[PDB]
C-alpha cells in the first residue's frame, strides 16, 4: 500500500517523503507534474524524490493537457473572480488530482498527500476533487493536520541525513505555471503597502516600450484559440505567446483584496498577461457573435463558473452541466479580435468573422440601411406599458 | 396648448421651432439644460431659440443634481453595460425627461417633441419615461416619424457645415459616432479623441490618485473633500491627461442590432473602478456574489430606458442598504491608459490581518478545515459516487 | 405563389381563405394539425377548408411529434409560467410555425398567414417563429392589420356564398390540445367573479370520488415519461393517461392572473391534468436524483426556459442553450414517484429511484449511521465565518 | 459566569441542566419560549428547571414576536424551501437565539448550550446566529459533541416512553421525523397527522374564505381585521379542517445530505399561496421575474442558518419596497387538502379591465403590437439567420 502525493522539489515535501515513510511504515511514489512553472529541470526534481526516500518517482508532462482541457474552459466562460483574476492556481488543482488519482491506481496507493494549509482554498479544491473522484483514497494533511512545519522538516531532515537544502527561504511564496503567478509575501498582508518592482517575473514594468506598443490579431474557432497574427497555434502555444508579448507591455498585472471560501479576505498579487490577453479577446468575440439576450444570461454562467471552480467545485454536478450549457455557445464564437498591448493595458481596435451577428446595413444611416423605422413607435409603446401601468397606480 | 422640447441650439432643432410652429400652430417652449456639455454660452443659446420662434426659453444648470442623483447611483451599481462601458449617453436621459415634464406643467404644455431617430436607444428612455411620468403629455418624435431632417430644416428655412462627427457629450462622458468606424475592423484615429489624450503624452509622469468614499458616494481626492460633481470633474482631468477610460465597444442595442461605438469616460471609470475595489474590502462574500448579480441588471434597466420601472426603484432599495458601510479610500496609478489599484484603507474594513496571516498574531483556528472541507463537498461527491457507479 | 394558413375549421379563417383570395390574388393552402384537440373529424376539417376554396387541404397528425419534442422539453425544464400554469397554449406554436413552413417550402408559399389579434401572446409566438426559420416569407395578420373580424366574415360570406355555419357562438372560447385547455369567457375578465362549472371540461368537479382516490405511479427515464403503475408508455399516452385519471379527480383546475408580453395582466382559466401531474411527478424526481447546489440553479433556468417559450422565443439561442444545459441535467433523472390524485389535489407519498443521491445510511440514527459528525462543528465556524465578520463589523 | 439554554422540560434537556452543572461548575439559566407548540403549562416547566438545579428559569411569550418579524418576512418573499414547504424548524431558530444572547446579557451567561445533532440543519441555524450576534459567548453542544444521550440522561439521574415520532411544533407548523417514513416507498399513515385532518373528512363542506393583506401584511379574513399571530390561528384551524398543507419531501439539506421529511403547515400555505396571488394583482410583470430570484434566495439564506446575513438584510429592504402597494384581497377555496383561488380585489390593482377586454370600452392599442414583435424577435431573428447560413 503506497502513499501518493505531488511533489515539486521543496523542501518541507522533500522531508516529507521519509516522515510520511516512517509515520505510516508505507512506501511513498512522488508524482511531479509540469505544468510550465519552469525552474528546475523536471528530472533533477525527479531524482531528489528519489534521494529523499521515494520508492519511485515519476515525472507528467501535462502541459497541453493543462492548456486544453483547463485553460480553455476558464478562457470560454471568460473566468474572472472578483471580476478581477483568471483563477491563478485553481485551474491546476481538478488536473493534478486527477493524476494523483492515476497514478494511485497504477502505483498501489491506499493513501494520497498534500501539503495545504488549513486556511487556504487548495485544502478545499484538493480534498473535494480526491472526495470525487476516489472517495475509498485515504487523504493525508500533514501541514494542516499534523502539525508538518518547515522547522520541524529541517529537524527531521537534520536527525535523518537528508540530503536536501535547507537555506534560508527568500521573502516571496511563488506558485506560478503557464497560466499565470501567484505572489505572497508579509509586506503585502498590509492594505496600505503598495508591492515593488521584485514582486513581479512574468512581467515587465508597464513604463517600458513608450514608442512600441505590440498590436495582435487573435483568433478563435468555436471559443477556441486558434491563431495570433495569422499563425496557426495550439492553446498552449498561445498562451505562451500571448504571455510573452503581453509580459513584454506590463499586462496583466493583479493586486486583488478576495474573498476565500473559508470565510476571510486576503490581499493577493498576480500576473497573468496570456490568460487577460485571451479572456479579453474571448468576450469581445462574444459581443461579436452572441445574441443580445443570449449574452446577458451568459455573464450569469460565467461568474457562478468561475465561483464553483474557486470553491473546489470543480468536478460538481452544476459545473459539468454549466460545460454542456456553455459549449451550445461556443458553437459560433469563430473570428478574430485585434487589440494593442501597451502600458499595462489590452486595447481592443478590430473585430472580423464569418460568423457575425454584427449587420452593418441595420446600423448604417448610409444609402444600404435596411432598418425598418416604422417598428420603433409601436415596440417602444408596448416595452414601456407595464412600467409605466405601474407609474400610473403609484402616482394615484 | 404648448409644445415643449429640449433644444441646445442645433441647426435641426432650431428650425423644428418654426415648422412646429406652422404644422401645429401651438407655441414652442425650448428647454436647454446644462449638464456640462460645454459648447455655446447657454445665454446665446437661449437666446436663439426666442429668435426662432420660441415663445419661452428657459435654462437649467442641472450639473450638480446629474451628478447627485444620476451619476453617484451609477457608481453604487457600478454600471458597466457589456462589462464595458458606464451608460455614457443613458444617465442623462431620465433627468431630461423630469425637466421636461416640469417645464410642461409650467407653462402650459400638452405635447412634448424629442429628435430621437428610430434605431436608437434614446427613443426608448426619453418616450418610455414620458409614459411613466406623465402619460397624458401627447409626445411628438418628428425626426422618427415625420421625416425630419437637416435638409428638410435648411429647405424650409446660420447653416454650418455637416461634421464627420455626431458627437454627444456631458460631464460623464462622451460618445462618438462616425462612418468611418461602422466597420469593425476600422480602428479609431486620434481625431476621434477629446476628453483624452494619448496614453504616451503623460508616460513619464504617473498620477497616483486616492479617491475616498462615504456610504458609497465619492467625498474626497488625496485628502480634499469633494462634492460629486467636483469628483467627476477631477477624475475626468486627471484621468483624461493619462488616456484612462477610453472604450471601443460593439453592443447590444435594445432594438435588436448591434453597433460600435467610441466612448471617453474617463472620470467615470476611475469612479467605479475604485467603488468596487472599496466594495470588496467592506462587502461580506456571498452579498458581493449576488450584488454583482444586481449591478448587472441594474445597468440593463437603465440600458433599456427602464430608470423609472419599479424594478430599477426596488433594486435603489437593496442598493442603499449595501452602502452603508461603503466607506473608505483607494489608491490608484492611471498611467498607459490604465487604472492600476495599490491601496486600500477603510474603518468599515472586514479584512482581518490576524485571520489572514501566518504571523505571530494569527487567529485562525485551522482545527475547523478538515470537517469544513468534508461537508462543504459532501454533496457533490455523493453525486460523483452515483455517477461512476 | 400560394398562402399557406393554419385552419381548424372555424368561422372566420374559413371565410379568410376565399378573402385573402380575392384580397391577395393569390391560391391558398389551408394546414390543419391535429394536436389531439378532439371536435370535428380531422377529414371534416380539412373538406370544409376545400368547400371555402382552398387549392390544397392538408392533414398532419403531429400528436406524437408535439408530446416528444414539446411537452416533454417542458417536462424536463418544470415549465410553470407565474409558478402556476405549464405554458397552455404556449409550446404548440413553434410546432405550428414549422409545419407552416414546412408546408410553405412543398406547396409554392410566399405568404404565410395567421388570425391572432394584437393584444395576445399568439401573434409573438408566430411571428418571431417565422422571422427565425423563414425571414424570406411575408407574414399577413388580417385580425390584427387588417380589421378582419367575425361581422365582416359574415357579410363577406353571405355575398360571396361561402358554405359556412354562422349560428351564433357560445359565450365561451376555447383553445386545447391534449396538453391542456384554455377557456375565455367575458365573465371572467372581472377578477371578483369565479368560474361556474359549465367553464369545465377536461377535468371533473374536486368533489367528486370521495372515497376513491387514485394512486399512481410514474416512472421516467432521463427526464422523459416512460411508464404509468408499471406499463410502459409513450409521452402521448402518459399525458393521455394522466389527463383521464387527473381529470376523474379534479386535478390541474388553475385559474392564473398573468403579465402577458405586450405589457398588460389578464385573467385566464386552464385545465391541465396531465401536465401537472407529469411535472410534479418530475421536479419529485430531481429532488431524488439531483444534487443540491445543481438543483438549486436550475430552479433559475426552469424558470428561465418558462419565461423564454411564454415570450414567443422557443426558437432563441438562450432557449437552445438552455436546453443543452437541461440535456446534461437529465442523465440521471430516472425512477418512480407515487402520487395520490384527489379533492383536485397532487399528494406525493412515495419515490424510488436506481439512480438515487438519498443515502439511507446518511440520514438515518439508526444502527446503520455512516454519518460523521465530528466533522460538523468545523462546518458550521466557517460556514459562518464571513457573516460574522461582517456582523462584528456591523456592531462595532 | 453562567451557561444559557433553551427549555422545553424534556427529559434529555431536564438533566442535562444537572450534568452541566457538575462538569462546568457552573450555574444554569433555563429559557422557555413560548411559540404556540402546546404541551404542558410553561409554568409547569419553569419549575421543572427549578426544580433540576436550575438557578434562574425564565419564560417568555413570542407569540406574536415571532408571528411579525418571522413568519411575515417569510410570508412576504413567500417563501418555499424545494419549492414544496414555508421554513418550518427554520423561522424560530433566530428568534430564540436572539433570547437566548438576550438572557445570557441579563443573568451573566457566559456559555449558551444547544441540543442539536451533527447531522441536522439546527445546529448551523444556532450558531451562526451566536457567532453573529454574540461572538463573546461560548457554544456548548452536549449532544453533539459530548455525546450527550437519552440513555447517558437516565443514567445519570420522571421518565416517560421513548415516542416512535419525533415532533418539532409551532404556530407555524409542525414536522414529523419517524423511522419507518426514512424509507422513501413507505407513505405516512394518519398517525403521523395533527394540525390537520384527512381531507375526506369535511369534504362536504368546502370552505370559501377571503384573506386580506395590506402592505403585504395580513390584516382580514373574511371582512375581520386580524393580527399577524391571529391569521396564522385562524387559517391553521381553517386549512387544518379541510387537509391542507400536509407535505411530504425529500429535501437537500445544508450539511451535504439529502432527507425525508413530513410537515403539517396549513395556515402558512393559505397565507403564501394568497400573498403570491395578490403579488400578481399588484406587482409590475419584470418585478416579478425578477422577485421570484429573490423569493428563492432569501429561503436559501434563512435554510442555511443566514438569517443574520448581510445579503438575507439587504434582501428585506428590497423586499420592503417591493411591498408598499401589495394590499388587497384573496378569495380563496379549501377542500380535498387543495387551496383553490377564485377572486381578488384591490385598490392598488394593475389589472386594468378596458386594456384587457374586447368588449366595447377597450382601449389597447394595437397598432403598436406589429412593430412591437418585430423588434422583440429581432436580435434572434438575426442569430438564426446566421445559424441557418
Ligand atoms: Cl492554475
Ligand atoms: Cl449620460
Ligand atoms: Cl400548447
Ligand atoms: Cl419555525
Amino acid at each position: 500500500e503506497r502513499v501518493i502525493l505531488a511533489y515539486s522539489g521543496g523542501l518541507d515535501t522533500s522531508v516529507a517523503i521519509s516522515w510520511i515513510g516512517k509515520e505510516t511504515g508505507r512506501e511513498v511514489v512522488a508524482v511531479a507534474i509540469d505544468l510550465g512553472q519552469g525552474g528546475e529541470d523536471m528530472e533533477v526534481v525527479r531524482q531528489r524524490a528519489l534521494d529523499c526516500g521515494a520508492v519511485e518517482s515519476i515525472v507528467i508532462d501535462a502541459r497541453d493537457e493543462f492548456a486544453n482541457d483547463y485553460c480553455v474552459p476558464a478562457i470560454q466562460s471568460n473566468a474572472l473572480y472578483m471580476d478581477r483574476y483568471p483563477l491563478v492556481s485553481a485551474l491546476s488543482r481538478p488536473l493534478i488530482v486527477k493524476h494523483l488519482v492515476k497514478a494511485a491506481r497504477e502505483h498501489g496507493g491506499t493513501i494520497v498527500a498534500h501539503g495545504c494549509t488549513g486556511k487556504g482554498n487548495d485544502q478545499v479544491r484538493f480534498e473535494v476533487g480526491f472526495a470525487s473522484l476516489a472517495p475509498d483514497l485515504e487523504v493525508l494533511a500533514p501541514v494542516r493536520d499534523y502539525a508538518w512545519t518547515r522547522e520541524k522538516a529541517i529537524a527531521f531532515a537534520e536527525e535523518n541525513n537528508i540530503p536536501i537544502n535547507v537555506t534560508k527561504r527568500s521573502p516571496f511564496s511563488i506558485d506560478q505555471n503557464v497560466w499565470g503567478r501567484a505572489v505572497e509575501t508579509g509586506f503585502l498582508e498590509h492594505l496600505w503597502n503598495a508591492p515593488t518592482k521584485d514582486v513581479y517575473s512574468y512581467t515587465e514594468d508597464p513604463t517600458v516600450n513608450w514608442s512600441t506598443p505590440d498590436e495582435v490579431i487573435v483568433g478563435f474557432e468555436q471559443g477556441v484559440p486558434v491563431s495570433i497574427d495569422g499563425r496557426s497555434v495550439t492553446p498552449l502555444q498561445a498562451i505562451e505567446e500571448l504571455n510573452r508579448r503581453g509580459g513584454e507591455q506590463g499586462v496583466g498585472r493583479l493586486d486583488v483584496v478576495e474573498d476565500r471560501l473559508v470565510g476571510i479576505k486576503s490581499r493577493e498579487i498576480y500576473e497573468a498577461p496570456g490568460a487577460m490577453v485571451l479572456i479579453t479577446a474571448h468576450t469581445e468575440l462574444e459581443h461579436v457573435t452572441l445574441e443580445r439576450e443570449l449574452g446577458r444570461f451568459k455573464r450569469i454562467t460565467d461568474q457562478k463558473w468561475g465561483e464553483l471552480v474557486y470553491d473546489g467545485l470543480w468536478f460538481s454536478p452544476l459545473k459539468t452541466a454549466l460545460e454542456s450549457f456553455v459549449a451550445k455557445t461556443q458553437e459560433h464564437v469563430t473570428g478574430e479580435i485585434r487589440m494593442v498591448l501597451h502600458g499595462g493595458h489590452i486595447a481592443v481596435n478590430g473585430r472580423r468573422s464569418p460568423k457575425s451577428l454584427y449587420d452593418f446595413n441595420l446600423a448604417t444611416y448610409d444609402e444600404g440601411d435596411t432598418f425598418d423605422q416604422s417598428a420603433a413607435k409601436g415596440f417602444v409603446q408596448i416595452h414601456g406599458l407595464s412600467s409605466s401601468i405601474s407609474a400610473r397606480r403609484d402616482l394615484q
